């Protein structure tokens, strides 16, 4: 809606990738954005209001200012911020926790005693919807009209792919495309060190390394074929690029990229064990 | 130019990803576009026929369609076409080489013995200027004239990134980005892989991953932060990422990367090195 | 009608003679094989078939009007040495040996009579139930018919095509060799079974029968094998957690290493020959 | 010259195996695909393309699958096993023969789950590949307490149709799942890197596909054929000093072997895991 006010309590990096976000793509002014944090000092706090978000310490505010309510703080301040602004929840609002591991389950808990019927959903978005090119799932939880499952699918669409999945798939979407970019800008540095090593200068190495991640991904997006059809597609035979893969093939290379997914969705879920304990 | 005819002497998947970056960025109609195989029959071939390309079996009529002329043919076949068109190379002529190792002075050899002053320009691409996000370098021959390194760079800046770069750089950037798109293929396979492993469906874990891939890739590309900075940017302390990053590390991930540049660049090299002998 | 001969009595003689005559495209009687050895297994169970066994390549040549040269790579020299002044301009030659070239054969042929017909495969011994894997090119004399009777008669024990030479030794590494990689995995694969329980009969039959049924698959989808594996492996289920173990023991380098190895082993013996 | 005129059989489930069992027994004539029903609750699925296009009979209520069939085959996810099982459970009828083709799932849990509604419930369990497809897959199955004699032998009858089918202990068919269930995968995996060893060293990647399949077919069809024991058609290959055996040093080097034990058992440990799971539940 143009109407809508949105807030983040939490006014840290993905609160500034979204807000950047929104606003880069229209389906949000500035003005409509309310930011919190018990530090109006911080480097992102600065960044919102550059931007022209709104931003104060007191959480209770932007509960107030908000219509849908992102809550944008580390997965152990959740309960933290739950037991302070519950009182403040009201029919209107929206609660779309960000926070990885967290539970629907346990956030309805929190808030239901204060107010029945809230309205929750759990979100797992990435970093990228700063270049409106985020990866972000969503399941609605107890309480939630199927409206609000469209509005949010509405809302993080305009920042990048959106879709609807059970709750339960959630840590390991962490650990597929929440931790995904940090795979991606660890292979990043490693393939121009790779470019340096075989003569180009750095700044040339980054960009065409990034640019071939780029196209690849964008590639397979718009392709009905199998990741390994295009691998096929373009190794010639004898050639550079399969004589490339025959020594990542050597070290593992796929089984480490499977070691990551595990090792981030395993992670997620000892975090919520320890949380849920 | 909107008169400039553009020949494809190769039809294959080289010359139909290029054919149909230019005509979807609009830089030149199907129709301005003339290809050639010795095979009418091939996959490629009806795909270009049916975006609107002229085809025909005779690389003399390529040849003469042409002003700008695209060498998309297999290295080892370099030779053998130029001596097939060598004297029907004309002063109107731009003659550019796609083939991986093959020098500009080897070309240019070939080409004055039936005329002086053959314009040559080099260039390394991809695949992905299928979907125009291609990495392109070029270098220029002794006989290219200013205004046909500029050309160049306003055709093959539609499909993607393009520079200039001196040639004894394409080697290494064939190992960086003219490989790449395979090396992220492979990881985009393996990446879903490890969302299947942990109770993801195929579908959605290749959408996931490729679009972490993208995300991440044009978040280095608009940033001036370092990929490591990025890489720090999204690690939480005690976090899943920064699990994930730890066995990445333990399998060596950015030495595997690093040995394919490398492994690529020298099979060009190499390659190159037996043409010449 | 076509009388058939292999110089060389031993495994793919065998292979080849089983395999055609299986198909019934030759009587047994009208393959001729020599041996310099009567005394071995192969040429015990040749003439258990039916085939003609001589010690002298001479009579094979006079027999034959199809040549199968079926003896190791290094005595191929010695052979065109000994029969090539019974070379007739009716044979066609048909080298099996691995590496050895078209040229190289040629030469040692043309010093008799100016035009052999020669015909270079590969092929492998699965031929004996008729699933051979074969590719051949054809030599400088060889006529169209050549090749196209030569693809007939291979096509009738396997999958056959015409190849250019300089793909041969890399089939070597790959079609050639390649049954003895798949007798490894069938091995380890009934090792695991037994491992888990299975009886070892029951643990061969059921690999074998999962290693066909895969090929099998394969050759009859348009689909890449990487989507097959999908529709096998479920989120979660216990093929994808078998496929992880694989994928950290680097298997997909180890048969990318094997068919390198092969075909490098192909070429080096082929640069000794030429060297001496 | 087999045939099952009066034999009506469902899928619960519509997705790959429904699709591969369906393809081959009508492939092999034993059965029209009129006479087939599949259900699915997502009519919009690929594989229900496919079945439609066959003839197959479809419908979105298993409730409708039950009462077409005589011989009812259980293919969905082995956790959704137990949904189906109280979905279904009273229209379960004295002719109906219940073929689970879950991996992991006991035949005790499907009894248990479909005695609460009516006693005697025939239950077979079976564990097949997606083979089935092109009439070569390697089905194991284990007949339940209130199977009749009959009841195995005509399962027998219509498993074989489509592949090498026999009779097991059920306690061997979680390890059956890490052998012959899991195995396509295996071959699968190892075709796609033989073909990229191929393509290495210059053949083109169509050509590397189709030899590498044929060589891993006509191999496993001369095992099957043979006496003798895969080490000694091993050594019929390898000549003294030559290519074979260079190659398959370096497989050694790397482990090979040992490779596939651990594929194997690590398919049946999780389909063992998984059940505890599910019976913890
Ligand atoms: N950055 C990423 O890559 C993604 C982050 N997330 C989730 O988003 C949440 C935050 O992520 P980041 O923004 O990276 O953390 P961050 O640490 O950059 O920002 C956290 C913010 O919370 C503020 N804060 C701390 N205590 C507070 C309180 N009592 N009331 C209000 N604000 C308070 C801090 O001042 C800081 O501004 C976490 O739950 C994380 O799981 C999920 C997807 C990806
Ligand atoms: N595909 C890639 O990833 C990239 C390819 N390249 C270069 O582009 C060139 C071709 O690449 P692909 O298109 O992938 O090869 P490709 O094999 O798909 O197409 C090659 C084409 O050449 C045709 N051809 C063969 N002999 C010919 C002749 N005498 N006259 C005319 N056409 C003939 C073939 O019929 C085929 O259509 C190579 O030199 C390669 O190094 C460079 C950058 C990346
Ligand atoms: N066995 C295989 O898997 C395949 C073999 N080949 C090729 O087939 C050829 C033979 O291979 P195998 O049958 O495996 O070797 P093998 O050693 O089983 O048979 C070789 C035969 O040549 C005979 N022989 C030795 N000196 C002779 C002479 N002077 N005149 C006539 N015969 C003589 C030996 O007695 C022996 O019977 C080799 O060149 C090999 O590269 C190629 C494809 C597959
Ligand atoms: N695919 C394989 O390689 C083999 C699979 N199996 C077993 O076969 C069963 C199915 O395997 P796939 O067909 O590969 O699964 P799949 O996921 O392709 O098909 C599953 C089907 O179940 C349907 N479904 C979900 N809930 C349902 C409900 N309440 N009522 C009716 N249908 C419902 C889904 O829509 C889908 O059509 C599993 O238990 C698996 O263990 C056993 C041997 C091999
Ligand atoms: O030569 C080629 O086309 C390349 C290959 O190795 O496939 C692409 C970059 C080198
Ligand atoms: O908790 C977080 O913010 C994540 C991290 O590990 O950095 C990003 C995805 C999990
Ligand atoms: O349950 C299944 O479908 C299997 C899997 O791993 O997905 C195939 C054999 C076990
Ligand atoms: O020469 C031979 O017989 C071969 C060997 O490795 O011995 C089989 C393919 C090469």
């Amino acid at each position: 809606f143009q109407s809508m006010s949105v807030g983040f309590i939490g006014a840290g990096q993905l609160a500034f990738a979204l807000a950047k976000g929104f606003t880069a793509a229209g389906v949000l002014a500035a003005h409509k954005i309310m930011a919190s944090s018990p530090d109006m000092d911080l480097a992102t706090v600065s960044a919102l209001r550059k931007m022209g978000v709104k931003l104060t310490p007191h959480n209770k505010e932007t509960v107030q200012h908000s219509d849908v309510l992102f809550l944008a703080v580390k997965p152990h301040i959740i309960p933290f911020i739950l037991d302070e602004i519950g009182a403040d929840i009201e029919d209107r609002h929206i609660v779309v926790s960000c926070a990885a591991g967290v539970t629907i389950s346990s956030i309805e808990k929190k808030l239901s005693a204060f107010r029945p019927a809230p309205r929750v959903i759990r979100c797992m978005t990435n970093t990228p919807v700063v270049v409106r090119e985020g990866a972000t799932v969503y399941a609605t939880g107890t309480h939630a009209q199927v409206e609000d499952g469209r509005l949010m699918e509405q809302l993080l669409s305009s920042v990048g792919f959106c879709t609807e999945v059970e709750e339960d798939l959630i840590d390991a979407v962490t650990g597929l495309s929440g931790s995904g970019p940090a795979y991606a800008f660890t292979a990043l540095d490693a393939l121009a060190d790779g470019g340096v090593k075989m003569g180009l200068p750095r700044r040339l190495a980054v960009r065409l390394g990034a640019q071939a991640l780029l196209g690849a991904a964008k590639m397979l997006l718009h392709s009905e074929q199998h990741p390994g059809q295009l691998k096929d597609n373009v190794s010639s035979p004898g050639g550079a690029t399969i004589h490339a893969l025959h020594v990542l093939e050597s070290g593992g290379f796929r089984s480490l990229l499977i070691n990551a997914v595990e090792a981030s969705c395993i992670r997620t879920r000892e975090l919520q064990s320890m949380a849920d304990q």
